[PDB]
């Protein structure tokens, strides 16, 4: 019925997302993968989750029993999965995961053979399919049942490509690594010392049960601190799945999805890589990047929160490099999905090319300051309209004139209504949103 | 309500025994055996059937919704999941297979703390619950939920222990192996080449299609004719799993179980470590096995077909040694259940130690000739009395006066009598038989 949301199937494991369920996928997603060949070639691949497991052998469970060759890969970034399931031009691709949210949760996802998510008709079929309270799919026996060939080496092949794409060994710098306890625990270390440079880690010390607890992207003073600590020039720090990055510079300070867009957009424009010097992004962004990009003259495409949207823009009109504040970035050079891993080897290219430490580099896009200022109020929901608000709003964005923002919208979880500004100054934020709250205040109480 | 047969539940893989049924049963089970600590140990094995790998993931899913910390083995024959799961103290054992039927076959079979079979009480429970339509079991998640550790060198441990059992190396002796490419497959032959031991293989080359595909202990022939190709001193055919053991002397002849338990407690008797000098058997062993057992002095227990009632027996009474015409012989010093190997490493010191050819050794047992002759018949079950047949019989039996043996049993496939019988020579059995087949077609036709 609704299975698959944004992100796949998700739920706590075993509780919400049981292993019956994720036999009853990876069977009917098996057999609608399966109309091409009679012999699918699916490749499996999880985190560090300890419900991972229990869903990976309910998963293979469901593919071999409708025919479909399996290939575990062992724990791997989704990055990786992506990467490889194209590479190995395999019907399709599934990880094992919910990146960034706490162990005890998990989720199923999966990716077709060009390395992007499934057709929506296809999950359609499989949703079809999975309240159906028949299992009348063919039930194969004897030598036409699946088979299965692990592939734990994938790995080290999705790092072989990685390495290929890092403009120079990165001798001479240090850089410390928080991988949240996950995929990417095993992948960044190898990597970056392979790569020539001093790395100093954290995080990287998994037991199934530490996944993204108080490190990781979504955690970053952790690493704040250490950056600090062990002096390093920068501080790496993937989350579950080695899809998102967030950086640290040498003054412990965080570096977020639209900074490290600047700072790489602006070097990839330096070497004639950024596709019409564009770069796709999501409301979310700060308008201080809006206002460096225009800086350097790379311009801008805007769209709607999610990578299915941000994708769905540099697919048609053919754009290099998209992203996320939340470190979610694309380069569609080399990769189908978001990845925290090469995010970071384009960073570090940058860093070796230009000489500049972190904290230089991320000072040129200067960010907006926000203020929110919450009011309760009875009827949260009249304030689409107001005889008062509706005009204040309106005069004020007038008066910002593009060096400010605002946005006023209800709250569903209560009832009150979320006032919130950008603007050049702190002080400024004060007056606009002090403003409009007067007036709200005036009706609701 | 009724899975758990004589050697666990089976089925066709897929068809009939399901991945959704493996995984009842692992969670099921391992529930039942979860009542000691919270936190139980199987550990799991399995042949080289393909499906082997669905179901081993289904099974080990169940476990892991359950608590159960697990051990995946890899591939193992069956004395070896028995040995292992006593020597390493845990919870329980499985092995995924179907010994020596096709590999469109496949089974789950249980073992407890102690090696043996599950008590009938917890199978029992086990059936209860899968047949309840309410999976009320916990659901642990988070951390609870199952481990998992793959242990894949259990099998080297199990080497290392029958490596010990020999009573000295087997320099001087060229022996062929036919593994039924199964379990036994790379077991096999690193025992005997660590043993420093002349081997030539066959049946070793798996790809979990060809088990038990005209080689292995049900289809001696092809070994039959390799021993003699290859000149050795004798072969050895165990079969899918490792359980049972058939030999083949240099000259090319079948040396079935109730030979090699003769040949290896005659041996044992010989170093007093034949317990009471007695071997247990069963009804389906060879007069001239008892007749031969007599002349070197050991004494003998008979007990109904099948290993549970043979181990039942050597339990109470404390026998060293007992088995099965099919090549299941137990040696109790030593594992709990059939050891095919065991078997096979007994009767290489035999060899080793008397410097006869597995010929002579075998030629002390004679069998006597076996016939028998179907008669169709109207109504094949008032065979039970008659006023000739039961008499007939009766006068045969002590015309015999021990040197001879009749059988007569009507079938149930079909519609006819089975009358069958030992006797020193061939033209006894024709002599004998006939009488009996006489006053019976005197009655039906």
């Amino acid at each position: 019925g609704k299975y698959f949301g944004t992100d796949g199937v998700r739920g706590v494991a075993n509780s919400e997302l049981t292993p019956e369920l994720a036999f009853k996928v990876g069977r009917f997603g098996g057999y609608v993968l399966t109309k091409d060949k009679q012999r699918p070639k699916v490749l499996i691949g999880r985190d560090t989750r300890i419900s991972g497991h229990m869903l990976e052998g309910a998963l293979v469970a469901g593919l071999l029993s409708i025919g479909a060759e399996v290939m575990r890969l062992g724990v791997i970034s989704t990055p990786g999965v992506s990467y490889l399931t194209k590479a190995m031009d395999a019907e399709a691709g599934v990880m094992i995961s919910a990146s960034h949210n706490p162990v005890q949760d998990n989720g199923i996802k999966f990716f077709g053979g060009d390395g992007f998510k499934l057709s929506d008709e296809q999950e359609a079929e499989i949703e079809r399919l999975m309240d159906e309270p028949e299992d009348k799919l063919p039930r194969p026996v004897g030598a036409d049942l699946g088979l299965v060939n692990d592939y734990f080496e994938g790995g080290q092949k999705y790092l072989q490509f990685l390495k290929q794409t890092a403009d120079e060994d990165f001798t001479g710098i240090h850089v410390a690594l928080d991988c949240a306890n996950g995929a990417t625990s095993s992948l960044a270390t190898h990597l970056f010392a392979d790569l020539d440079a001093d790395v100093s880690t954290m995080g990287t010390s998994p037991n199934g049960l530490n996944i993204n607890d108080g490190v990781g992207s979504t955690h970053p003073e952790a690493l704040s601190a250490f950056v600090k600590e062990k002096n390093a020039d920068l501080g790496l720090a993937f989350d579950g799945d080695g899809d998102r990055l967030i950086a640290v510079d040498e003054k412990g300070n965080i570096v977020d999805g639209d900074q490290i867009m600047y700072i790489c957009s602006k070097h990839l424009k330096s070497e004639g890589r950024l596709k019409d010097d564009t770069v796709v992004s999501t409301v979310m962004s700060n308008l201080g990047f809006y206002k460096a990009l225009e800086k350097e003259g790379i311009k801008s495409v805007q769209t709607a929160v999610g990578d299915r949207y941000v994708v769905e823009a540099m697919k048609k009109d053919g754009y290099n490099v998209g992203g996320e504040q939340s470190g979610h970035l694309i380069f569609l050079d080399y990769n189908t999905t978001g990845d925290g891993l090469l995010s970071a080897i384009m960073l570090m290219n940058t860093l070796k090319a230009t000489g500049k430490p972190l904290s230089e580099l991320a000072a040129e896009m200067q960010k907006f300051p926000q203020l929110l200022v919450n009011v309760r109020v009875t009827d949260k929901y009249k304030v689409e309209e107001n005889e008062k608000v509706k005009a204040v709003i309106s005069e004020v964005e007038k008066e910002m004139n593009g060096d400010g923002r605002i946005l006023v919208r209800p709250s569903g979880t209560e009832p009150l209504v979320r006032v919130m500004a950008e603007a050049k100054t702190k002080e400024l934020c004060d007056e606009y949103v002090n403003r409009i709250v007067e007036v709200v205040r005036s009706e609701m109480g």
